[PDB]
């Protein structure tokens, strides 16, 4: 971020609007956005291939060690020195501990963890309208956050596309493993005294204003 550096984690249900908020956070605060789901889809599309692909499209978690490898690689290259926002990582307690080691080894620390509160029925409506620009990871919603022109990305004009993990059985998996494995991280970070909550059910601009109040 330079003068606007923060070291931020967003935790929230699959589908809660973290990558949408990361667009303003990257741009306003100059932070590196690390979505390990987008990082995995980029490791896939460049041919961590078919087995990771199936695991993601089933809605299950990829191995802790695989994702900790990809995050550590960003930190080791210097991508995060100007601040970062982690989105979808950590999502298990071994990943949180692995991250604490990575930060301990550089002497940096977390600024804030922001927990997006939203219920599972609204997440199903958020995912059902989603489409994505695959090269950039930008996301739109056909009802609540549409592209400016039909069917295409606002920046490149390239087509928007479906995500294969947005099928009904994987949405159920994603929500189930989130409540079992990821939700415990809210106490993990409240115990460190750095967790704040936002009402992710509100319209996207109102969620952005709540986030700005915390940053
Ligand atoms: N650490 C890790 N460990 C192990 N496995 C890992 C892992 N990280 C990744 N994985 C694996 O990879 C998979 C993919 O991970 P990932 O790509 O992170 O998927 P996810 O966890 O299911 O989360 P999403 O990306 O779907 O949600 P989001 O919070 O980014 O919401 P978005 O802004 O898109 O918004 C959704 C929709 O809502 C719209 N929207 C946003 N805000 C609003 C609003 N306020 N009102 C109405 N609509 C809204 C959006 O336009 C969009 O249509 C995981 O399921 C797992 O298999
Ligand atoms: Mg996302």
């Amino acid at each position: 971020g330079n003068s606007k550096k923060h070291n931020l984690i967003l935790i929230g249900a699959p589908g809660s609007g973290k990558g949408t908020q990361c667009e303003f956070i990257k741009k306003e605060y100059g932070l590196a956005h690390l979505s390990t789901g987008d990082m995995l889809r980029e490791a896939i599309k460049n041919g961590i291939g078919l087995e990771a692909k199936s695991i993601i499209e089933s809605g299950n978690f990829v191995g802790d060690e695989i994702v900790l490898g990809l995050v550590k690689e960003k930190f080791d290259l210097g991508v995060c020195v100007n601040g970062f926002v982690l989105d979808g990582f950590p999502r298990t307690i071994p990943q949180a501990e692995g991250l604490a080691k990575i930060l301990s080894e550089i002497g940096d620390s977390l600024t804030s963890v922001i927990y997006f509160e939203i219920d599972d029925s609204e997440i199903i409506e958020r995912i059902s309208g989603r489409c994505t620009h695959p090269a950039s990871g930008r996301i739109y919603h056909v009802k609540y956050n549409p592209p400016k022109q039909p069917g295409i990305d606002d920046v490149t004009g390239e087509p928007l596309v479906w995500r294969d993990d947005d099928n009904a059985e994987a949405v159920k998996v994603r929500l189930d493993v989130f409540h079992k494995q990821t939700a415990p991280l809210v106490k993990f970070y409240e115990d460190l005294g750095i967790l704040k909550r936002v009402n992710a059910k509100l319209p996207p601009k109102e969620v952005t204003e709540q986030i700005k109040k915390i940053l």
